[PDB]
């Protein structure tokens, strides 16, 4: 239900049992260079505070950045995994959507790295996350 | 409730409904310098590939640096929240537990800094995020 | 000097004897939202390996984001300081130049944030830098 | 001049013109899980404004945890460089040393990871520094 890529015929946990599925985090667009995913707010993703928890917007740019490499590097026999993440709060969220746009700045032959902005529904800039994903040779 | 710090009558969101009460976190210990937090893992703690979803330990660094800052300042008045996350990821968890353990290094008049390590079932060290907690003045 | 913003009639150090005057720093461009700096490459920018030490970057980063923000706010009666300083490091840099951007992306009542991209000669991306920069109402 | 790790029988910049040479960086302790380092504070160190730069305890912090990794890498035939550097400013400093202590937490095949702390004269804790350190085999 995300629209994450088909990169294998089978995987570990259903999207709907996720984390991801959970919250209900979705892809839009992805290429290699850059991707989108977005967020319905809904009280799932909010603290008891009643603003979006600082750990979604994490967890959404994490997934964004690590998917789009592994969009590009499984067929390659790579995982890539979150080595780094930062995300510092600009302005809170209370409802609507969280969007997210991953841009990716520097490809290594370990490391990839991602910016990534989460906005509101009127697209201010509420978070940033820079996203530092590490590329290895997958075990098995 | 998760045992959260309780300084309101009433909060905007039930912990059962939260994004912290959906996952299963619960605060074990809290003083003004030190506190504790756990989850058990299932899969709505985890990515698609079965590992604990990087967000995750981020989610719980930020409500527990948090709220082990709202703990001390909300009955002077103050609001406090993540302004700075940064987690970084050494070894992944794949079931069991990830435990948590806040300790303040620094309590300034405008930003408290928590250093939180995440550990699984067998002491290791999986991840460790700084938190960056902002102390405002509650608004009307 | 390093063609930092005059702001006032006095500054406790002169620029050739700052770290920022020892090392070579310029500033080129600067507006409210977007500033530049340069420095070329000598042995005082290099660590013992050849390299271009990692602490030049992040000086870089530091003194163009502050400064970037001083040339704002100081007429206002505030000061800017760093708050955070992230930076990653994607190639290394042996000799020539390192040429910095800072493109503002948050400018908050109590905290800017701006992105600081580092190049070499060649302009390829060879670091980045996160930084927040605290702005606090001046001290008598 | 640094006390640096002695590991190998030429280098390509001499101490005293590297950056860490320049500003007067020099390692007191050293071993494989714990460093530490100090330098008095000089105009050398200082911005305009009078205080310690955030650049000098980024590089200290940087020095200190490349070269307590290299100090037990190298001879492994591995070099060790810094891949991200997360410095926090929580007070000035205006004069006297700054005096840092690196403590290494995580030790991966690829990546060491290294908290390191940096305080004033009167025991202070003046920033922090998270340093990931990537550890890859030489390439001569
Ligand atoms: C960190 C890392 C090695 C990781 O690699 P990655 O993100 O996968 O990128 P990748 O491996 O694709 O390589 C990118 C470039 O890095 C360099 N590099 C990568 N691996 C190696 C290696 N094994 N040996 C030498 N250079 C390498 C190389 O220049 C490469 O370009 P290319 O020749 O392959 O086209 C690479 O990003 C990098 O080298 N970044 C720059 C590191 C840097 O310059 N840090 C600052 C200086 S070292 C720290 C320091 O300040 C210090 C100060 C004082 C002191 O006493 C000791 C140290
Ligand atoms: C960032 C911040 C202002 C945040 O405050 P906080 O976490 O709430 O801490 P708090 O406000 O409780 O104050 C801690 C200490 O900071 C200083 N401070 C805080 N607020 C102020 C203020 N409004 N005015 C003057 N000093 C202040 C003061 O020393 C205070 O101690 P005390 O005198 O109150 O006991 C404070 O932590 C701080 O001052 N940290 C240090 C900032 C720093 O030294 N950064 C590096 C140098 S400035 C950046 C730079 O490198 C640069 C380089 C070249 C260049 O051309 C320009 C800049
Ligand atoms: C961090 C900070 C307060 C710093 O302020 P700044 O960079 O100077 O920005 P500024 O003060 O200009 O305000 C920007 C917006 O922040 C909000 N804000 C700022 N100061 C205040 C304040 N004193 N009271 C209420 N809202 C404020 C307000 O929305 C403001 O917009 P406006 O209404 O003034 O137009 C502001 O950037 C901010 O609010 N950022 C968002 C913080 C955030 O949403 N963090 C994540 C949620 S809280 C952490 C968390 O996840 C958690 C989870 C579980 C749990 O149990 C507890 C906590
Ligand atoms: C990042 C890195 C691979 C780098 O390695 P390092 O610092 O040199 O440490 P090292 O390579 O020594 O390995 C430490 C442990 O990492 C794991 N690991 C390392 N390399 C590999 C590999 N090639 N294949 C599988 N596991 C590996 C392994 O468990 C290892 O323990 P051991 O079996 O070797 O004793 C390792 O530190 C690590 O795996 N860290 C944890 C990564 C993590 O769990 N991130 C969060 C989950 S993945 C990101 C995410 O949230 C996501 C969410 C949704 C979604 O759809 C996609 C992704």
């Amino acid at each position: 239900g995300g629209n994450l890529p088909d990169v294998a015929s089978h995987y570990p946990v259903a999207y709907e049992q996720t984390l991801d599925g959970t919250v209900g985090f979705v892809i839009d667009e992805m290429t290699p260079e850059r991707a989108t995913a977005s967020v319905e707010v809904t009280d799932t993703l909010r603290q008891r505070w009643g603003l979006v928890h600082g750990g979604a917007y994490c967890a959404l740019a994490e997934m964004l950045a690590s998917e789009a490499t592994v969009a590009v590097v499984h067929e390659k026999g790579m995982m890539a995994v979150g080595q780094s993440n930062h995300t510092s709060f600009f302005r809170p969220v209370k409802e609507g959507h969280v969007r997210a746009e991953a841009v990716r700045i520097h490809a290594g032959s370990t490391t990839w790295f991602w910016d990534v902005s989460l906005r509101d529904d009127a697209g201010r800039l509420c978070a940033v996350s820079s996203m530092s994903i590490a590329v290895r040779p997958r075990r098995d």
